[PDB]
């Protein structure tokens, strides 16, 4: 009944930075929320622990979740390699929105992005499924390691992750 909460502990070149936590909107996009929750706990035998944020663009977003190829070309879901766009009820309203990356219609895997600005042009094309709860200061600190082309100047990693409660 209560929407689940998950955390990421972030590191910069192996040195601890801080924790970001997320509300997942299981009430509105249960299938997409469940995928991200299970990849965060690792309970299926694979997931986000140890993976990096491969593309960070200040004034746009931070993208990660590619645990198979580490560069933005891979990842997989708990349902198979890809799954469908569940719905587009929720919109890209501003900083802290959590949304699925994709390669065309019905191509969700494990890659996701955290918005650092309003990205309204993505409405109806990328499935919104959560938001940052605590630690937006940590997301802003991560964003300072990005660049115009998205290459990071230090390695930004999910050192640990899981579910809170």
């Amino acid at each position: 009944m209560v929407n689940p909460t998950v955390f990421f502990d972030i590191a910069v070149d192996g040195e601890p930075l801080g924790r970001v936590s997320f509300e997942l909107f299981a009430d509105k996009v249960p299938k997409t929320a469940e995928n991200f929750r299970a990849l965060s706990t690792g309970e299926k035998g694979f997931g986000y622990k140890g993976s990096c944020f491969h593309r960070i663009i200040p004034g746009f977003m931070c993208q990660g979740g590619d645990f198979t190829r580490h560069n933005g070309t891979g990842g997989k879901s708990i349902y198979g390699e890809k799954f469908e766009d569940e719905n587009f009820i929720l919109k890209h309203t501003g900083p802290g929105i959590l949304s699925m990356a994709n390669a065309g219609p019905n191509t969700n895997g494990s890659q996701f992005f955290i918005c650092t600005a309003k990205t309204e042009w993505l409405d109806g094309k990328h499935v919104v499924f959560g938001k940052v709860k605590e630690g937006m200061n940590i997301v802003e600190a991560m964003e300072r390691f990005g660049s115009r082309n998205g290459k990071t100047s230090k390695k930004i990693t999910i050192a640990d992750c899981g579910q809170l409660e």
